[PDB]
C-alpha cells in the first residue's frame, strides 16, 4: 500500500483520523485528532494491532531495530516514535508529521500496528529517568487504532 | 508474520474477537462472535482497512484475482470470502475455519484489512441476481475491524 488510515478511538472523548502516504522514503503523516487537553501528546506507533484489551494489548512502541526511545529527528530512536502532536485551547490537533523511518511496506511495515495518542507529552528520551527512554513518559494510552491500507 | 487478531465493533450489540494463525501453508481462523441473530450471516474480508465512515469505508470484498462473489469452498470467488458463520439461539457464533486463498504475508495478506460480518446470510453467490455475484446478498455491516498483527 502507498496508503494507510488509522481511526483512533479510547474510552474517552478522544478520537481521531490519522492518514499515511509513502513519498520516497518516507511516509507522511496527515489528520487530525480532538477531544485532547491543550498542549502536547505523545504520538507512537506500537507494535501489535491487537485492540483486546484497549490499546494496553497494542504492546511496546514499534522497535524492530532494538534502540532506545527517542524522538522523531534522534537517530536514536524506536522506529514508532513519531513525536508530540499538539493539541490547541479547543482540543484539536492538526496531525503533520513527514518521518524517514516509519513505512508501508517490507520488513518493517507499520501496516497492521497500532497507533497510539497518549495522555502526557514525549519528553523524547530527555527525561533524565529510566521510563524517558522506554516510553518518554507519556502515560496512558488515549486513543489508537490498528493501522489498515487505504484506498 | 504469523499471527495476527481482529476486534469485531459495531453499532449495535454485535461484537467478537477473530484470531488468525498461519499454520503450516495455511490460515486458520477461530474466535467467537456474540449478539448475534440465529441462524448464518456472511463473514468476509473486505479491501480496505478504513473505518473513517464505520464498516462502510472497507469498500467490496478483498478480491485480488478479479473473480465473482462464491463461497468459500467455490473455484470462483474472491479471496476475502469465508462463507458464513452461524450463531446459535443465544446468540453466539463459534468460528473455527481454515482458508486457502488468503493469507498473513504477500500478495494475499489480509493484515491491513478489514473483517466484516453481515446482518443476512450470505447465498455463496448463488442467489441468481447481480448483487450475489457481488456480496452473496449478505446486507449490511453489523460490525468490524482492522486486521492486526499479533503476538
Ligand atoms: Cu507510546
Ligand atoms: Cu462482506
Ligand atoms: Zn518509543
Ligand atoms: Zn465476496
Amino acid at each position: 500500500a502507498t496508503k494507510a488510515v488509522c481511526v483512533l478511538k479510547g474510552d474517552g472523548p478522544v478520537q481521531g483520523t490519522i492518514h499515511f502516504e509513502a513519498k520516497g522514503d518516507t511516509v507522511v503523516v496527515t489528520g487530525s485528532i480532538t477531544g485532547l487537553t491543550e498542549g502536547d501528546h505523545g504520538f507512537h506507533v506500537h507494535q501489535f494491532g491487537d485492540n483486546t484489551q484497549g490499546c494496553t494489548s497494542a504492546g511496546p512502541h514499534f522497535n524492530p531495530l532494538s534502540k532506545k526511545h527517542g524522538g522523531p529527528k534522534d537517530e536514536e530512536r524506536h522506529v514508532g516514535d513519531l513525536g508530540n502532536v499538539t493539541a490547541d485551547k479547543n482540543g484539536v490537533a492538526i496531525v503533520d508529521i513527514v518521518d524517514p523511518l516509519i513505512s508501508l511496506s517490507g520488513e518493517y511495515s507499520i501496516i497492521g500496528r497500532t497507533m497510539v495518542v497518549h495522555e502526557k507529552p514525549d519528553d523524547l528520551g530527555r527525561g533524565g529517568n529510566e521510563e524517558s527512554t522506554k516510553t518518554g513518559n507519556a502515560g496512558s494510552r488515549l486513543a489508537c487504532g490498528v493501522i489498515g491500507i487505504a484506498k
